[PDB]
């Protein structure tokens, strides 16, 4: 990881709860522990950045703690001013104890941040079936709890136990889909970046034959790889 200098602003919780570019919807609050953030294009990475974890701290010597806090990218920041726009909770969490309301007064603050491994204790990478799916003909899925410090750059699906693999498309954000949906239970393969190289992660059993929309399915795997910067 490198060390980056920028500014950060923040938005009301209603802008946070409201759906961001990654497609997490209301699940974004739990995913980030309340510490969700919108990031500029080079961090959003056209949705590949979704779920990237950061350590961020601010530089006001009176108001800011030295440790800072953790944030999770769940949105794309459109402003031409800051690298991040944090949730209210994330912004407050940057201050010394007792100074949360004080730091909120600033609106913007200089910050310093680095990419760090995401850690979902006792929780594997999971695959949620999005409501826009149409069970036989069309499958839309959303990756949840992507651990480590890397990016899923390509993705394959196939019937459990089949060798006929065919690719998924990143539709937008953390949402991938296909309208060539194999029958029966489904297995996935992810291309992840480790150092500079591609690495395959094989999830042998993910979606049951009778998969339902709105359900989050344990993929049986977790990512720990780190992409060089």
């Amino acid at each position: 990881r490198c060390l980056h200098q920028s500014k950060a602003a923040y938005f009301s919780k209603a802008s946070a709860l409201s759906a961001g570019a990654c497609g997490y919807g209301s699940l974004a609050l739990g995913l980030s522990g309340g510490h969700l953030a919108a990031g500029v294009s080079s961090l959003y990475k056209d949705g590949a950045g979704c779920g990237a974890c950061f350590q961020i701290r601010c530089k006001d010597s009176t108001l800011c703690s030295s440790e800072g806090t953790r944030i999770t990218l769940t949105d794309l920041n459109h402003n031409n001013e800051t690298d991040f726009v944090l949730s209210s909770r994330a912004f407050m969490a940057m201050a010394n104890k007792g100074m949360g309301r004080d730091i909120l007064k600033l609106g913007i603050v200089d910050v310093e941040y680095k990419r760090i491994p995401c850690e979902y204790k006792n929780q594997n990478l999971a695959v949620r079936v999005e409501e826009s799916s149409q069970k036989p003909t069309y499958l839309a899925i959303k990756l949840m709890y992507q651990g480590g410090q890397t990016e899923v750059v390509a993705m394959d699906v196939a019937q459990v136990g089949s060798a006929n693999w065919n690719f998924m498309s990143r539709n937008h954000g953390a949402v991938w889909d296909t309208s060539r949906v194999p029958n029966g239970a489904l297995q996935f393969r992810f291309v992840v970046t480790s150092g500079f190289d591609g690495k395959w992660i094989w999830a042998k059993s993910v979606l049951p034959a009778e998969w339902k929309t709105g359900v989050i399915y344990d993929s049986g795997v977790q990512i720990t790889d780190i992409a060089k910067e």
